[PDB]
């Protein structure tokens, strides 16, 4: 997964994500409302949500969600962190403990701000336990963003939870945040205009192309740092999609260990100030978008927006 | 620009391509009809076309196209060839005189198939004739594709008009065709499964990440090598939007000698057997289509199909 | 500059190093004698040398080294560490303290071995000083060796002296060392043998050509862990200057800030066992050497050997 | 292999090359003296040498030869050029014969000069004939030089010989030559200095790091272009290894299809002006001399001058 945070000329956020997988997740946009009991799978204590939210979710016992844009504009994603992401074995006490698939749904029902966040999050355990549909504990990271247009990556490590003022407003996966943020260093001369010809682009040269977290971490900089600004929502939203386009993998294009097809399943683009999620997916080009603000937040339970699944093409004849 | 051919499992082809410019073209997808009659800006004679084709076009004098798909599924699209392009500055004989922008009217309005092509382009000259929008002579090169499912390229060289089957089924820009395909032997490591852990994509590095032409044709090669099979034309559509995603230059990301802003300002796909022409634009996501054959072939007059210009956002509530 | 150990068919083991710098240093390879009294430019505070050792230095007040072996087989070199060096402000107390290049001094004088390193340094104290030479402190990190084969690499830090195992057995500069070994990562499909014509090597695409730190350290990296057995010492020589050669700045090749020119002014190696110090340099390629051992080590003051300056050529005929 | 030409500030002129095989060679520095009757394998025909040369060979049948430089200041290297070398497979007419590894005793036996060699080689034909030893025909391309300061590279090419002015002054295997000054153009951003700190070398970022032939052009044409001015024969000789150390393979870098090693096995510099003869081998750096001049040019028989072989110690103590 590629994730980046973009601001508009007339001050808007957006945090954008693909969401690249082998396994298909089936998530669809989902209003989690307020005032939500639900139960933690750490050790069965009931909560209750605080503030309402949409995101890409999937019912498995409750719901689980890989991100998601609050009424009070606070926006998360999580994304994979293999081999670096190390949680609580031991239940700790005078503490809330989630197991790592529950901290969207936590953070994002529970506060309002990225203060907000830093400050619950002191109290907060996040504790080694499988995801069952996938026999294993998923390694995850997230990036937030909320209205004052501050990011923050927060990564789980074996020293505990650490919390970064993340500049750039990029994210992938591993390693961890202040190894990609050096290795940009190494990519200071990549810039738009040649120095003084087949064509165009030859001072992009050395721009990495593959699909490995470090490349895709250094691409989204480059093209979010040379980006024409973006006037407004609508065109921020397309200025993610297109920034986005150039870490889309197409089908084949990258094959796991277990001979499994990773591939771009989903990307969605989320509107710190508006609430609106808007998202497309393999199979169809066309933006769909969920207003959250058009909901009733006190709904007595979750409401599904199910996609058009198929590719939406519009005919001139 | 960066374009492509596919083939599905059901056996349809399509030809792709992006049209990555710095002046905004303006062009349309128009229904040039049969049996219409044009003067060519090479020496004022009279041609009348023979076929019907739809394809991104814009009226300059005549109605010139930048790509198309015509009625017996010859499909053809010009791209920059700066500094390699060289026409005949001298006016022969026993010859049809066209200018480099007439190219692709001539080929689809003439020619019925690739075998059609490479004999009737024997009796053909290109003189060299600006293009007075522009007020410079167009470096151009061209990339056909018919329902045998053979691929050609086309370079006017210093040597005369050079044919090549293009076996890749890709083609970008500048130096001449022969280069890049031998430039893939320097990339033949890159594969989709690492040898035997940040993530996945391993296998991908040193797939070349930047806009310069040989770059976008290694990379479009090794995704159209390792694309799982497309079904049928819908999906066939869909993978060659997904492979030209990842050459896609948003607004920002490469700057000319004259600090004008280079970005891909639409993409089309076209069905050789279907006759249906598909795209989107910088502005636009959702796929747009022309089905030739619902036209009126012998119609007296083109037909301009204007395309949806702001962002096409389907909204879930 | 960029260092590497490497171990021979008989057991025997040398660490090398290039220097790379903008000024002419000018070291010679001196012989620091044992007994030999010294005072600290920290706070004055005399100093009485345990081992002998020889390496490069130049006299500059007290007699300063960029590398050296000892009597006793432990091995050290000094690179530079800009940006990331941090050394201590304040004089702390019940501890002895140093400059930044005093540190191959005192290892060097003091310590027999790389567990005795681990344990002196844990009262050792390198505080912020200036070399007036270059009116500048200077920032360094240091990596080490000894006859059991093991390697060190230590790091002053904001958060003091780092001691790392060093399992590569590379250095080359900034940044810090886990950076480096987790850049490597990205590196491990790099290999000898290619997956199945221009010529050879082919397999070895991807391997980072440029001279910055990141770069050569993969590169030094990759030859160390393919390169064929060495069968003894002057086999082992041989090889590090085969593999220093891939990492040699011509003059010319790269320029400083200042409009300096930076290039490799010296390379040498040496061998924990034997206290053989080798080296060649810039305008001389032939090998040259000194042997600890020839020397009365008890000798009242440092010995200079001065090198052959100009090309040492063996006239045929 | 790697070759090269330079020019010193007192306007002498060297031509240098790594010979990278996997079967041993075993050339030694032979002078041909001049009259010296010999026999193309071609055809059996007689040969007359005109002009005494030195260069390293092998007493194979006659004595074949990797490189040399003749009495007249014309200097030649033969490097390898597979999948690319075609020879004539039939014997012309009223042509001088030769097979593909006499071309470099040919050439420097009867030219004496670049010019000379242009109108010579009009009436040259080589055919395809097998070098015994290896039971292939080899694939063959040359680099030559003369005290002109202009620089020749001849491919045997499907077409006949070529013959291109080689501007660059660099050479190494496959593919064509002019195939490698066009994918210069691709890396004119590489340089010196940065644009505007882990430490030097961020503008050579980009510089290929691999063994491959178009890689290694890339790497020689940077590191000569940005020399600095050598101020004479010596200091010309020097500086042609140092850029030369940057192509050197260490054993075990680089593996054959056949599991064997393929290294540098010796370096060599030839002044065209003064017909002085150096080299170096992988198991010794010392620079070794042939000065062509202090021998009889008139001698009967050819002279071999061996090579010390072990890695020759300068011991300072």
């Amino acid at each position: 997964c590629t994730s980046l945070t973009l601001e508009t000329a007339d001050r808007k956020h957006v945090l954008a994500r693909t969401m690249d997988f082998a396994f298909q997740l089936g998530t669809e946009v989902i209003l989690y409302p307020r005032r939500y009991s639900w139960n933690s799978e750490a050790d069965g204590r009931a909560h209750q949500t605080q503030y309402a939210f949409i995101g890409m979710g999937r019912k498995l016992g409750n719901i689980l969600f890989a991100d998601g844009i609050n009424e009070s504009g606070l926006s998360c994603a999580a994304l994979y962190f293999p081999g670096y992401a190390e949680y609580e074995k031991t239940i700790r006490e005078d503490t809330v403990h989630i197991v790592p698939h529950e901290f969207v749904t936590w953070v994002l029902s529970v506060c309002q701000s990225l203060e907000d966040v830093k400050e619950k999050i002191r109290s907060l355990t996040i504790v080694e336990k499988k995801l069952d549909l996938l026999d294993t504990v998923l390694p995850l990271h997230w990036i937030l963003s909320d209205r004052t247009g501050r990011n923050l990556t927060i990564e789980p490590r074996a020293d505990g939870l650490k919390v970064y003022d993340n500049q750039p407003g990029v994210m992938t996966n591993s390693p961890d945040f202040i190894w990609h943020v050096t290795n940009l260093q190494q990519y200071t001369g990549i810039r738009p205009k040649q120095l003084e010809a087949f064509g165009q682009g030859l001072g992009t040269v050395g721009l990495p192309g593959d699909y490995t977290p470090p490349s895709r971490f250094v691409r989204a900089v480059y093209l979010k740092e040379h980006l024409e600004p973006a006037a407004d929502e609508t065109k921020g939203v397309t200025a993610a999609f297109q920034i986005l386009a150039n870490m889309t993998i197409p089908k084949g294009a990258v094959i796991t260990e277990e001979d499994e097809i990773h591939y771009t399943q989903y990307t969605s683009v989320m509107c710190n100030e508006t609430g609106n999620y808007y998202f497309h997916h393999y199979d169809n080009r066309q933006i769909q978008k969920v207003n959250l603000f058009h909901e009733d937040l006190d709904c007595l339970e979750p409401k599904v927006f199910s996609a058009k699944a198929e590719e939406s093409i519009h005919e001139l004849n």
